[PDB]
């Protein structure tokens, strides 16, 4: 049946061949060891896996009766949580250790892109997003308002064009100012016994900062790009009056040059859609070819020659530091199966297989080591529940490194706080990893689907749109920076905020982004090298350090405040408000479910009810279903409902698509992309967590058997 015995394991021959033939190869590592390694940890820890998500669902099942058995006594509801050992005891101060990490990480505050390993495109495209274009930024997107003479067409619009080089001038301004007049009036560039010179029409002026002139290239008398630092992070301008753009300038600037994406999470997880052997090996091998430096659609870009204000000569790196994300500890692939035909842990096998490719990462790849110079793998791990399934993670990756001959600790952990019971226990779970841990991150997309399930028999949830401002997700935002910073974040690893979902609105990401860095995140997530790019200005006009140094000490959220459930108030809405919440989700839903179960896209811009292009994934997902889980559960809305909205908004999803995209109507019995959005409703209360994949890996390989037929 395709598979290779090892121990009491069934590998699917498609991954033991990439393992042996791509993978192994060049890490030193004896195939055979390897193999041994993987039964012996698989057999060693599934217990233990289990165990845990075993006790994630008796503590709800606990959680439910409670609620059912029931102006809620939080006095009594947290009293009861610690009873069951939901509310652990919080540990008493201490500092994370954590260390080799790379200066991307515990020094440099910036945008932190996410993309899907699965496309190769976009992961290329992703790793080369450390430096961007500001112009192609404001000209390509609506920050730039396509106001009369301003819009975009087949053609360069010179309107345009000069409202991109306007804002840039101004973006310089305000960054790196001069000590007299403005960028915007600059005629030229000199470097003059190390020192930048700008060129104004009455006079020349220097840097406010000359410490902010970080080099230069070309002749110093004339120089082909100007280099520039501020906040740790890196401005290009791109001198060249013979260009296009260059020969309209005042000061011939071609371009301005944005150090954007200076860590990248190639993800395995919420982003991609990969339910057996085929599909993980498609990923694991875009990420060989990340850390070997070969990956090619379009390559990887090599490190930027510059020379010193004092004319010696330096390099900085070219590529976005890259992290990748494993999946977390719930979901099993029969990509490895144990005698009795049981699937294995999914978690466990990333960790094994992500782990054994970033080895490649850690050296040259005929060119210079293209990851981490530090020593380091960069691991971040989804969905935990707590401070024991934190330790675990740990042990797992320490089993790993023995079997892969790493030194301990060299696999790192980014933490993502997207789980209940991780965020009202978020210090004891960076205990758990204190000298692993290399970020924290909320993961309030997930956090949300988290709180509606937890809290499911409680009673109605507020609309998905009222979650956003709601006290519980505020203090979770506030708490999880305090418990960084207080276990001593600053300097050593990444406080991280969430993703900016709304891919065409950057107007909109660039006006409200910036509250993340002012909230003392050093990296937040971006969904494309565009938005990188755009998020970057944040850092530049926010000093995180600065923020971060006057956020030290404070407590700022309690566990009360924590544990606020978003209960809707009585008669909170109106019968159109009722069902545009459904039929929005009931799109939404549709719209993620069918090219995800069709086609296997884990992320896709699907537009909502008001037509704003969202781009939606398992997280997203989860927030809708369970919400709709929860409002049929208590009676806001019936299964006619449901059923008659999922009828209505599909026939909209399938005239959206009409590309390799077959309908759902009007057969919709018929569909298994439909049923598997009905399941997800319908089946939400009895989901583990509200989790989405298994029904979405039931169903698309539902799919996947049915059209091999
Ligand atoms: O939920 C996550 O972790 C996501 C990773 N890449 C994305 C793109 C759009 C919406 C959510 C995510
Ligand atoms: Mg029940
Ligand atoms: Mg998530």
């Amino acid at each position: 049946t395709d598979r290779v015995s090892v121990g009491n394991l069934r590998i699917a021959r498609v991954l033991y061949d990439f393992v042996n033939n791509e993978a192994l190869p060049g890490t030193d590592i004896d195939p055979d060891s390897f193999w041994a390694g993987v039964d012996k940890v698989v057999a060693d820890l599934t217990p233990q896996n289990q165990a845990l998500l075993n006790a994630r669902d008796e503590l709800q099942a606990q959680i439910d009766k409670w609620h059912r058995r029931r102006p809620i006594d939080m006095d009594a509801y947290r009293q009861f949580l610690t009873e069951i050992g939901y509310l652990l005891p919080e540990p008493d101060d201490f500092t994370i250790t954590t260390s080799g990490v790379d200066a991307e990480i515990t020094t440099t505050a910036g945008p932190q892109l996410v993309v899907p390993v699965l496309n190769a495109r976009f992961a290329l495209n992703a790793a080369n997003a450390r430096w961007g274009s500001l112009y192609d930024a404001l000209y390509g997107t609506d920050v730039i308002p396509e106001t009369d003479g301003a819009e975009k067409g087949p053609t360069y619009n010179k309107v345009r064009g000069d409202k991109v080089i306007a804002y840039a001038r101004k973006f310089l301004d305000d960054s790196v100012p001069l000590s007299s007049g403005s960028f915007g009036d600059a005629t030229g560039f000199t470097v003059q016994d190390g020192q930048l010179v700008v060129a104004l029409p009455d006079k020349s002026t220097g840097l406010a900062n000359p410490g902010q002139f970080a080099g230069y290239t070309g002749a110093a008398e004339s120089p082909t790009s100007v280099l520039l630092i501020n906040h740790g992070l890196h401005i290009e301008i791109l001198i060249d009056p013979e260009s296009q753009v260059g020969t309209t300038d005042r000061a011939g600037v071609k371009d301005v040059i944005l150090e954007s994406a200076i860590t990248t999470i190639m993800d395995f997880e919420d982003s991609v859609a990969a339910v057996d052997a085929a599909d993980k090996v498609l990923g694991y091998r875009n990420w060989l070819g990340l850390n070997k430096g070969d990956l090619a659609a379009r390559v990887l870009n090599r490190d930027r020659n510059y020379t010193a204000p004092g004319g010696g000569q330096f390099t900085l790196p070219g590529r976005s530091l890259m992290f990748v994300r494993n999946v977390g500890h719930l979901m099993t692939n029969d990509a490895i199966v144990d005698t009795d035909g049981s699937e294995v842990f999914e978690g466990i096998m990333d960790a094994l297989f992500t782990g054994l490719i970033a080895i490649h990462g850690l050296k040259a790849s005929d060119g210079p080591l293209i990851n981490s110079r530090t020593g380091s793998i960069y691991i971040v791990k989804p969905k935990m529940h707590g401070p024991a399934e934190v330790a675990f993670t740990c042990e797992l990756f320490s089993r790993v490194e023995d079997v892969l001959g790493l030194p301990q600790n060299t696999m790192k952990i980014g933490i993502m706080d997207e789980e209940r019971r991780t965020t009202v226990n978020l210090k004891a779970c960076i205990k758990a990893a204190a000298d692993r841990v290399v970020f924290i991150n909320t993961g309030f997309l997930d956090r949300t689907g988290d709180e509606i399930h937890t809290s499911m028999e409680a009673g109605p949830m507020v609309r998905k749109g009222t979650m956003k401002s709601q006290p519980w997700i505020l203090a979770y935002e506030d708490h999880n920076v305090d418990a960084g910073l207080a276990a001593g974040f600053s300097g050593r690893a990444q406080v991280g905020k969430g993703m900016w979902t709304m891919t065409e609105l950057m107007a909109d990401m660039v006006e409200t982004k910036i509250a993340q860095p002012r909230a003392g995140a050093s990296t937040a997530w971006v969904p494309s090298p565009t938005a990188a790019t755009l998020h970057a200005l944040h850092y530049h006009q926010v000093d995180v350090a600065a923020v971060q140094q006057g956020l030290a000490g404070k407590r700022r959220a309690t566990i009360e405040q924590l544990l606020t459930i978003p209960l809707a108030k009585e008669l909170a809405w109106a019968p159109d408000e009722i069902r545009e919440e459904v039929d929005n989700n009931c799109q939404s839903i549709l719209g993620y479910v069918v090219r995800w179960v069709d086609q296997g896209v884990g992320a896709s811009k699907v537009p909502d009810i008001h037509d704003v292009a969202l781009m939606e994934d398992r997280a997203t997902l989860r927030i809708s279903s369970q919400l709709l889980a929860n409002w049929l559960r208590h009676g806001v809305i019936t299964s006619a409902d449901v059923r008659a909205s999922l009828e209505r908004m599909a026939p909209l999803v399938d005239r959206q698509n009409a590309v390799a995209y077959r309908p759902m109507a009007p057969n919709f019995d018929d569909s298994i992309a439909f049923l598997a959005a009905q399941e997800l409703i319908l089946s939400g209360a009895q989901q583990p967590n509200g989790y989405t994949e298994p029904i979405l890996h039931r169903r698309r390989r539902e799919f996947k058997a049915r059209a091999a037929e």
